[PDB]
This record gives structure tokens, sequence and C-alpha cells, in this order.
């Protein structure tokens, strides 16, 4: 995607942080982004058109989608990397401050583990194919069948493990400091 | 997108802007730029394809699309972000002025409220699946459903948010002066 | 794909890295990375369009896919190429320390070996055109067609004999040292 | 495509090689790289679409695709270019040794004569529009019916005349030493 | 497309070609390669998909369209650019030699005098909408027709008045020397 | 239709009725049975099948075609028949009398002034084309559109007129004794 | 059809009517009825479903039909012989009387001009196959092909003849009177 | 249909019937078996046809049919006339015994009364177009719509009080005697 | 058919007709009427359904049908029939006369010549399945294929051999005179 | 059906018949030849169209029908009937004999045995909707739904009762002799 | 069918007819007639419209059909029965003569070998469900599959026994002169 300015920030970013969060900037770019952009893109792709519902209702299968995927993973995973990285720009921006850089990672530290309490909320980590959905046009409890159910379900469990450990990497820097 | 040359003269004029001003400048990449090449556009390429109206009228369709979204939300968001990014840009020619800067902000400020009313206006910060239509092709008040209508609106209201945020800053920018 | 940000990291790990380290990585670039991005995501971009099976079941052929390839071979070999990548940016990051040159290999070489090992454990380095599925919506042992299953043999057989070729590598450059 | 590594280090190499070999690197790039991802893959990304067969047996096409064109021409000639250009890399490491020159375009010639051997035999320099197809879900001699034949054919004898030329070049330059 | 190496060795010969040659290879970039990638691509890509005949026959559309276009247009012109473009490459190489640079500008002349004879021999300077074609699969002279041929004869018009122009320009430069 | 039972006990009551009684029998054969079994038929034959309405809702057809005709026309002019007929039989029962002849009459005339009422309450003697129906199935105001509108509003009219003549006859018959 | 009562009264009626009559009525079964019954119910029973218009509104087919035919021939031609027959079963019942004969003549005769003229002022004797209708779902002059159109005028021909033979015997008749 | 046996049969019965039995015969053949003769079977004749379902699964239609209408009310009415007449002709064999008659009208009586009540058990005199049906192929409660309800409701309940009818005539034959 | 009084006014001629003319009635009645009315009607009643076209065009395939058969086998036959037929109704009126029978029979042999001399005008005893059409709604010469050709042109063969044989019944019948 | 001859000869023969053997007879007629005639075609009229398979391959669904109703009830039904009912016809041509009369209902018994042993051998008085079918053009166990299931059933269980009510008074006739 | 006429005819003709001739007539109705009107055409209707062949191909159907079966079994029984039949009424005649019978008797014989030999000689005794067809239409060697080949086997067995049966008859009534 549109990611070298951000991309580009952050490495001007990297010569001001420490050993651990390079480490982190580095899980971020090869692990987050780049398997989002490559990967994910090429999987996601096909969840609206091959999400084929068994009725014939014209509008179940908009609505039935919408009521299974209300934000796909994609989509979410782009903003958890967004507010999960802003601080350090905010950081270098105050640098061009040890209070600054904790408040920093106890921001990313706090709203990753909002994205991840929030994907469990939506989505429990796993990608079921079926879903019986009962919106208005759909007639009575329609089954309709998701598109890489579990190459999606495991793409789920690599960011949320990569996310894990970038919770780790924080909660291992905060003792380092 | 073709952002870069935005950007290239948008870094040329962050030397010369203030804190607040840069702060607002990354706000518009990370989250205005990004999220709408990134995301918005992967939600918004299905818009007059999976729109399924619920006719055998052949022109139904296309119309009812019309009198829905007359302006798509990318479009429109593209054009916000075109002519609140301009004044920024004559304020670097005219370096290359504390009243100009101000005249900048006060540029900035209104065309952006501008912008946040008219996208009340046409759609009220929510897109609602179904759209009842009676343009001449389609006959008697068709139904007419959206694809993805809650991510839509979930991004109408991010963008909504930061736009609200872009205000925000330039009226503490306006105090700071 | 996104992938410069990786190039120009393991183009300053190129300079650090030994002759066989360097032909290693030219390995990968040249062959892993360029395979994959140039041809394979052409091979493999229609694989859940024209995956045609043999019912008027509407939801067995989205089953019956992913009971095929639950994840498919594109998304694979990016994940094998990252976790088989990491370690040599770890190692650059040590530099900006022989034992951690050494752990960096054998790291290299375990995880290869489990992804030709998962490889071979999903799919036996074969494609055959006919999949019979008995998932619940596709009823009585359907029989489901692949598209390009010659083309994605080749291809896996390639990048599989790449994969024990930089096994070779790593095994001669541990007793060069 | 993902081809401005390859360029760049190739760039590298051409202040190394000589006047006949870099014209052969000019005649890569200008005719072999870049019609290849200007032109052909405009030309053969409608091969497994509009290949239309002349039955109602869902499998026929995929199988008699894959019969057909068990590798594409595109694939074909990627592979070709990396393995042809793979030996000039190899020496450019070894500077970084005539003997080791003259290896390199044997290298070279010996697997360049096996690409153009090996497109013979698979497609004998014409893709005719039909193919009679006798796999197993196709019943009884299928015709099938291929896409751009007549423009496939001229890019085959195109890119078979710049490989020739390629073979001209390397003989010419052996003598030349 | 992938014409950035192109442009960068006619930006390293711009600096030693006349003032003609360079008046000459703007016209190049500016107007026969952009408009080929921006406008032609765009034009041209719904050229065998909306290529509608008028029969049941299922391989009368395929048949038929490859005998309209044996080789679209946008092919053709990208081929027309690399053989006429060749030449300055060769002088460069030269330089890195007046006979060179006249031998070099009549390669120009009669290379493109060739296309654009070959291209009136193809299709007269205009796509009309109707073909009627007599291949074999397609029984007794089936209607076809084409997409967007106002548009493409346009083009046809504005490219072939193009290569004119350099025409002209390369015999004004060859009396000039 | 099984119609032969009835004419023959109607020929054993032809013998027993009176002259005028005689005409309006003949009339019901020549004109009510008759019509009502070799035209009608013919043209109510296509009344469920060729009802097509402008929707894609599976079930609007059949709903919309029963708000439509209730009962229609040719079931109901068979009933007539039959209500009206039943009491010449009565009476030649009666016979294997003047009052009953009397009740006899009565009860035609009443019955058939009842089945004209009848018919203009459902139908107002004019089947137009276009019916709008609102059932539940149907969303929001269905266009519906009819066979044989003209032709059954003719052969409404007909028998309208053959019932009204009906009824003129036993009204004549009545003062005629 | 339903003819037996009518052949029975009118075999009745036989042994009544002069030798001319005698003639004209077994013109009536041979040629009127027998060809109405044998023939025409085969051709015009195709006359609803293979009308097949040139357009995708649903709805305009069965308009234009009923705008081509208000009342199909065959329909039209059973009235003819029901209002043509009934002077003859008058006659007989008032014999069960020469200026009643002659009344029954003249109605015969002026019923059936009146049937002609009626067939000349819908169908000019000749159906051709196209017809142009405006109705409105038919959207702007909608051509629409009618089914058997040279069969259906041969038939209409013949019985238009067979009607005038019935009057030329009829006007014998009242001079032989 | 192949009712002309039975009814001469039961001309032959009439002459020793007294005279309530005789209504009752003229009851039966001028309402019970010609209406279901002549209208009835023109009604049911488009039961399994246009009976349309809401889903995509194949079977789903034929099934939930089956459990709709497990036996149709034109068989149903069949069989009710058969066995409420049987004992008619058994009465006539014994003539060709008033204890004889008594035994056939209860007979007639307890079969009528059983055949209402089996009736009442299946659809309760009245077909709702829609009928929600959950057997296997169908899943999760599909909905499904009948053709021709209203008047197929009318025809139960005109069949029902004709049924009635030969209940409160048998009823008062036998204190007759 | 309704062939019924034909028949029996056929039987009243038969008692008045000679040996040979009886003979001839039997031919007619067991293989010109029966054969026409049992096997003919459900071959040709395929007739314009099965007639496949192959084009897209929507009326092509009823204005080519109407090109191939003007008038139906079956219709010409009948009308055959009749027309063959009266001649002897016409002589049994008479005698209800040696002159006049030979009139009758002239006039027989002179229609069956004529009408023998019609089929082979139309279709030449002999129907091949494809039939070439260029009528303007077909553009330029549709192929069209035919249901039962076979079949068609052996009863064509058998019925035109009866006919004959009818020729030299009368022709013998006319010297026995 | 075309059973009016049969019935005249054994109407002959009920004039020769004892007691129980008109009693037969009237079965025969009532139930046996009314019920198929006049309920079981209309049943059976649907079979093989809406004989709905699960599959797309073309053929299965003709194949499956085959391989499920070699030879539908209504032709077995015929069939007993016409080889049941020969040996009175036999009888009454001896006529025109008691132990040709024993000879005959033995025929009979032992027939009829044979009828209602071989529907139970293909058939076990009950069609369950579902079939599962695996004849070479169904692939692997083909699901296919059959119509009216209930009501066939129903209807083999009342003609198998009348099957054995016929065993039970030929059984008993045997003893009354 | 028309059958009444024949069957009144040989009712003439069976009171000259001896005792094995009438049993012949009696197996002739009975077996021959009947099964063929009332079991046969229900079986044989659905011949064109059920032989679904395995192509796309748009007159495949209708030429392959004509190819395997030029000449109905229906139409060739039929035939089969007049042929055989007509001897009985030329018989007939001549009473209204033994070696007129013995004539008759041979006709008979000789004509129905030849049908069952013809019958053999195209369909022998068996019908499969495949046929494989070549004709021009078709291309390369189409699959085509019957509709009720077991049922119809079965008809042709049961029929062709019956006609062996005939034979025997007269065989033995030859011996019985």
């Amino acid at each position: 995607g549109d990611w070298s300015f951000l991309g580009r920030l952050l490495e001007n970013a990297q010569e001001h942080s420490t050993v651990i969060g390079k480490v982190w900037l580095t899980v971020l770019f090869i692990f987050r982004i780049l398997v989002l952009g490559a990967a994910a893109e090429e999987v996601w792709g096909d969840e609206q058109s091959d999400f084929t519902c068994n009725t014939q209702q014209p509008g179940c299968e908009n609505v039935c989608y919408d009521r299974a995927f209300p934000i796909s993973h994609v989509r979410f995973w782009v903003l958890q990397i967004i507010f999960v990285s802003t601080p350090t720009l905010i950081y270098l921006g105050h640098v061009l401050l040890l209070r600054t850089y904790v408040f920093n990672i106890i921001f990313k530290t706090l709203f990753e583990v909002g994205f991840i309490a929030g994907q469990y909320f939506l989505y429990g980590f796993q990608l079921k194919p079926l879903y019986r959905c009962d919106r208005w046009p759909c007639p009575n409890t329609v089954d309709c069948f998701i598109s890489r159910p579990t190459e999606k379900t495991i793409f789920i469990l690599f960011m949320l493990a990569v996310a894990c450990v970038s919770l780790l990497l924080n909660v291992l820097e905060i003792y380092h400091l």
C-alpha cells in the first residue's frame, strides 16, 4: 500500500529508539505490515464475492455479510498498526524526554490490549465457515458460507501472536527502564 | 495512489510549519491519506458491483445507486484532503508572513467545516443497508441494498473524527498565536 | 509486493555477511522472492475462482476449497521467507558475535526444515487436479477440480528445490566456520 | 513486477562486463524483461478465463487447460531470465577471474539452449486455437479453444528470436576472448 | 509499466543527443509512452471481454477476435517504441562517432516507417465496430462487435500522428547535420 | 369437459319445458357451455404461467396472482352454469306442478343476479393489464402484468350479455305465465 | 371440442332444411368446424408462448401481444360459427314458416358479413411477423415477432374463403326461393 | 375423466333408488363429479409446478411440497366419491332388501363423515399461501409459497358443503324410512 | 380429432359407393386419417419448440421456422383429406347419377394430383435437418436445425404413397366404369 | 384412456359370470381402472420432470431415474389389469365349461400374486424421497429426490389393497364352487 | 387415439372370423392397441425433451436424437398394427372365399415377420442409455443420454412377445385349416 511515508518517518525514529524498541519496530515492519500487505490482501480480497448464501433473496448476501464481518480483519489490523505506531512518531516529534517515552509505551500497550480485546469480542480468533443470519431480507435463518475460513483463521492467529509479542516486548522494555 | 508529489512538497513545508502544524500534517498523512488509500479503497471498491436491487428492471440499479451515492465517500474525502492541504502549499510558496499563515489556517478551518457539513447533509454519518428509490426506471419504490454498510459507517465516523481533530488542532493553533 | 524495506535492511546486512551467506541472500531475492512475486501470484490468483466443483450445492465450493488448501502455497512461502530471513536482521541489529551468527544459521536451518516438512505434510509436492471432499454442505463425496495443477506442482518443486539449496548452503557454511 | 533489485545488481555488474556483455544486458532489459512485463502479462492475463471449451462437463475446462499449457509461456520466460541472469551475479560476486567469466558464459549458453529446446518440446513455436483433449472429466475428445493464439504466437517468436540473439552474442563473445 | 530503466538510460543519453534529438525524446516520453501507459491500457483493457459476437457457438468469440486483432494496437505500439528507441541506447553505448549517429537515425526512420506501414496494412487507421468472420467454429459469417471503436480509432490517429512527427523530426535532423 | 350427463338430463327436461324455456336451454348450451369449453379454456389456460411480475422475489408472483384473481372467471362461470341449471333438473325430477316451475324460475333469476353482481364486485367487467400488489412477499407495490387482458375482457362481456339475456328470457317467461 | 350437441341439433335440422341449406351445413361442419378444431388449435396453440419480443422489460411481451391480437382468430371464428349457426336452431325450434326461414337466412348473411368485415378491420387477412408496439411497459417502439405467421395467414384466407362461399350459398338460396 | 361406466351403472341404479336418493345422485354428478372434473383439475394442475420455494437447495421444493400436500385434494375427493358411491352399486347388484338399503346408507354416512374428518385433519378447510418446512434438504425453515390458495380454498369449501349436504340428505332419508 | 361426423357421413356414403370406392374409403380411414391423428400429431407436436437455431437473435427462430415450414405437413394433409373427401359427400347428397359419380372421381383425382404436386413444390419428399435462412432478424445466413427430420421424412413418404395408391384406385375405377 | 372396448367385452362377460365374479369385476372398474386413469396419471405425470438430482452432470438425472423406477407404477398396474382380466375374456370366448372357469380363476390368482410379489420386489410398498445412485455419469453417489413420494406411496398401498381384495374374492369364489 | 372406427370394423369382422382368429383379434386389442395407447404414449412422450446431450452445441441434440431414433417405437408399432390389421378388413370386404382367407393370413404373417425383423435391425430389442453420435453439428463423438431406457426396453420386449404370439397363432391357424 501507501506505506512509504510511515516507513521513512519510522526509519528516522529508529535512530532515537532503544534496542528493544528497534526490535519492536522491525517486528512491526517484517511481520505486521508485510504480511498484511503481501498475503492478507490477497486472502481477504475475495471476502464479499465468494460469500455465497443459500437463498434466492437478492439482498440477503450483502446484509448477512455485514452482520458477519462488520469490519474486516484487514481494516482492523490496519487501524491497529496506525494507532499503535502513532506514539512513536509523537515521541520523534518531541525529540526534533523520559516521561514522554514512558507515556508513549503505555499508549502502545493500552491501545494494543484494546485491539486484541476488540478482536476477541468480534471474532473469537476463529472463522467458522457457516454463519446463520436472520436479518430482515434474509428469511428464517439463512445459512451463509465464508471463503477461506481456515486461512483467515491462521492469519488471525499469526497476527494475534505478533501483537502478543509486541506486548511482551513493551512489558520487557518498561522493566528494562 | 499518486500521492508522492504532495508528500514531497509537504515535507518541504514541514520545515517551515510550527509544532502544532507539524502535528496536523502527520495526522493528515498517517490518518487521512493512509487510511484512505490502504483500507477505504478496498472497502468502496465493491460499491457499484454488489449494490443489488430487488427488481428485474435493467436500469434501476445504476440510477438508484446514483440517487443513493451521488458522490462516493472516497472521492469526497480525496477532495477534502486536497482542498484542506492546498493552503499549506500556498504558504510554502509565499515563503520560497504572519497574516499569510493566519489566512492559511482560516482557509483550512472554513473549508473543513464546509466538508463535514456537506458530508452530514448528504449522508448523516450512517449508511443504512436499505435504500428505497423511486427514479423513473425503477417502478414503485424499489428496495436496494448496499454493500459493507457497517464498515463504511465506521470509516465515515473515523474520518469525521479525524477531521474534527484537525479543526481542534487549528483552533488550538490560532489561540497559540 | 511491499518488499522494499526488507530488501534495504538486507542490503545493509550483506556488507556484514560472509561470502556464502551473501550467496544465500542473492538466492533468496533472485529465486525465492522474485519468482514468488512475479510468477506465482499470477498462478495462484485464480485459485478460488476457477475451482469448479461438480454440484449444485451453493456452499460446497467454498468449503471444499478450504478443505483442500487450508493455506495456499503462496502465503506459506511468504511466511517461510519471513521466518527464515528474520535471523539475518537479528544478527545485523546485534552488529549495529560469532555465537550470535551460529545461532542465526541454526535458526534458519531449523525453521526451513520445519517448513519443508510442513509443506510435505499438507501437500506432498504434487497438486492433483481432483479432490474428493465430504464436508457437510457437500453431499456424498463431491468431485472438485483445481486450476493450474501442473503449473502449481512445478512451482512447488522449484521452490522446494530452492529451499533445499538454502539448507545445503547453510550446512556448507556451518562447516566452513 | 518486482524486478528492481535484479536491475540494481546488474547495473553494478555492468561496470565490470565487457562491451558485448553490456550489449547482451541491455538486450535483456529492453527486450526480454520489458516486453515480458509490459505486453505479455496483459496478453496471457486472460489465459484461464477465456479458454472456453465445448462441453457442459464442469471440470473439463480446468483439466484441458492444464493439459494444453502445463506451464504458461510467461512463467517459463521468467524462469529463463532468472536462470540465464544468475551467472552474471555469480561473476559480480566473485569480483567483489577469466576462467570464472568463461564458465559464466557457458552456463548462460547451455541453460538458454535448454530453454529454447524445452519451449520447442512443449509448444512448437505456434499456438493453434484448437486443442482436442481426452482427460477423464472431458468425455470423448472435447474441442477447446484458446484466447489470443496469434498474438501469443507472435510473442513466442519474438522472445525466441531474442534468445537466439543472446546465443549469438555469447558465441561471438567467446571467440572475441 | 516497467519503463523506469529505459527512462534512466535515455536520461543518460539526453546529455549526448542534440537539440532536435532531445525534442524527439521528450516527444517519445510525453506522448508515445505516457499516453500508452496512462490512457490506452485502460482503453484496450476490455478488448477480449466486451467483444460480443452474435452466436451461441462457444468458440466463435475467441477465434473471431484473433482474426480481427491478431496483435493488439497496444502491444504493437510497445514494440514500436522499443525498436525505435534501441538505436539511441546503441549510440550511447558507443559513446561510453558521427557515422554511428547517422546510422542510428536511419535505423529509427526505417523501423518507424515499417511500423506505420504495418499498422496500415493490418488496421487502416480505423476500427469499425462490426467485423464479419468466417472461421471454422463460427458458422456462416458471424457478426461480431468491438468495444470502444471510436476511442481506439482516435488513439490510433493520435499515435500515428506522433510517429509521423517523429519522422519529420528525424528528417529535419538529418538535413540539419 | 365432462358435460355429457348434464346435457342428457337436460335433453330429457326439454320435452317438458315450455317454448321460451327451451330457447333458454339452447342459449345455455350453444353460448354458455360451448364458448366456455371451446374458447375460454384456451384463453385462461395461460393465466398463471404468463402472469409475469416485475420483481426477483420468488413468491411474489403466486401471491399477487391470487390477490388479483381469487377465483378465475372460468371456474366462476362453471359454478354459475351449475347453480343456474340445477332448478331445471329439480323440476324434471318433480315431473318424473305450476308452483314448482315458478319457484324454479325465481331460483334461476335470483342466483344469476347474484352471480352477475358478484362478478361485478370482483372484476368490474374489465381486466386491466396492470395490477399493483402489496402482499407481504412482494416488496413495495410490485407491478404485475396479466396475459390476454383484452380477450378476457371480451369474453367477460360476452358471457355477461348472455346472462343478461337469460334474465330477460326468464322475466319474459314469468309474465307469459 | 365440445361440438357434439350442436352437431346433433343440426342433424335434426338437416331433415327440414332445403338442398342448398344442407350443402351449407355440410360446408360448415366439413370446413368451418373441422379445420378449426383439428388444424387451427394446433397452430394457434403456440401464440402466446413463442411470441418473443426484443426487450428485457418483463411485461412488454404480454402487453404487446394483447395489442397485436386483442382476440385471437380461433376465438373469433368460434363466435362466428355460433352466431351464424344459431338461426338454424331458431328455425328448427319454430318447426318443432316461410318468413321465418327468410329472416333466418338474412340473419346469417348479415352476421357473417359483419364478421368478415370485423376480421378485415382487425387483421387485414395477413399476419406479418413483425409488430412494433409502444405500450407503456414497452420502451420506445419494441419489435415483437409472431409465431407461424404464414400458416396463420393461410388459414385466415381459407376460412375467409369458406365464409365468402357461405355468403354465396345464401345469396343463391334467397333467389332460389 | 373415465367416469362413463360409473355413470351408466348409477343410471341403472337410479330406477331403483328412492326420490331423495335420486336427488343425492344428481347432487353427486352435477356437483361432486362435474366440478371436480371440469374446474378443479384445471386448478390443481399447477400444484407442483408453480410451488416456488425460497431456496437454492435443489431438493427442497419436492420435499416441502410432499410435506405440505401429502395427498392432493383432487385425489382425495376422487377417492371420497368412489368410496361413497360403491354402496349404491352394491345395492343395485343385490337387486339384480330393506336392511341392505339401510346398511348402504350407513356405509355412505360413515365413510363421508370419515372423509370430511380426514380433510379437516390434514387441511383445515383453508390453504394458506405460506408453508414453512424443515425437512432435511431444506435448511432452516424454508418459506414455500403455494399456487392458487384462495381458489383452492373456495373449492374446498364448496365440496365440503356438498358433502355436508349429502350427509343431510342421507340423515333425512333414514328418518323418511 | 373431431373426425366423428365425417366418418358417420362417409359410413352413410359407403352403402352407395362401389367396391373399389369402398376400398378407397377404407384406405382413407385406416391409413390417411388414422396415421395422421395417432402418430403424426405426436411427431409434429414438437415442430416449433425444438427447432433450435444457432443465434442469439431473439426473433430469428420464429421467422426461420416460418420460412422453412410455411404450412406444416399435418395441416396440409388435413386439408388434402378434406378436399379429397368432399366429393364423396356431394355425391351422397345427390343420392339422398352416373355423370355425377364421374365428376366426383375426377375432382378427387385432380385435387389429389394438385396436393402431391404442391407438397413436392414445397418440400421435396425429404426434410433435411439443416436449413440456412437469411430473413431480416436473422443475420448472415443462420443455421437452424429441425426436430425429427428422418421420422417426418418417413411419414411424408408413407402418406405420399397412400395418396399415389388413391390415385391408382381412382384410375382403376374410371376404367372399371 | 382407450379402455372402452375392454369395458364393453367385460359387460358382455358380466351376464355369464357369477355373483362374486361380478363383484370382482365392479371392483376392477370402480377401483383398479378408474383410480388409475383419473387420479394416478395426474400423479405420475410429473415423474421424470420434477425428479431433480443434486449434480451438474447432464446425464445423471435420466440414468438415476431409470435406476430408481425401471418401470413406473402406472405401467405396471396397467399390465397387471390386462394380465388379470384376459382370463375373463378367454372364458367368455369359450362360452360364445366348469373346468374352464376354474382354470380362469387360478390364472387370475397366480398372475396377481406374481404382480404383488414383483411390486414388492421392486418397490417395497413405499417411495422414499431420497435415492442415492452411483451409475456411471453420476459421480460418487448422487442424491436424487422424487416428486410426490407420499401420494405415490398412498396410491401404491390403495392399489395393493385392491389387489389383495381381488385375491380374497377369488379365494372365496373357489371355495364357493 | 382415433381407434374407434377400426374397432367397429373389426367387431363386424369378428362375426366372420374363426375361433383362433377371434383370439388373435382380442390379443390385438387387449395387448397391442391398449398397451400402446394407454402406457406407451406416456412413456415415449418425453423422448425428445429429456434426451439430454453433453455439449453446448445447439443443434447436436436434435440431430443425435434423429440418428438414434429415426422412427420411434410408438410410430413403428402403430404402422405394424395397421399393416397387420388391413388384411382382416380386406377379407371382410370380400365377404360383404377360402383362398382369400389364406392369402389374408400369409399377408399378416409376412408383414409381421418383416416388422419384427426391421425392429431388430434398428434397435436390437434393447435401448441402452448412452448413445455416442458423430453427426456434423456434434463435435467429436458426443455422449447423449436417453430417457426411460429400461421401461422402453421392457415395452419393446412385451410388444415383441405379443407379435411372436400373433405369429404363433397364425401358424397354428394355417395348420388348423
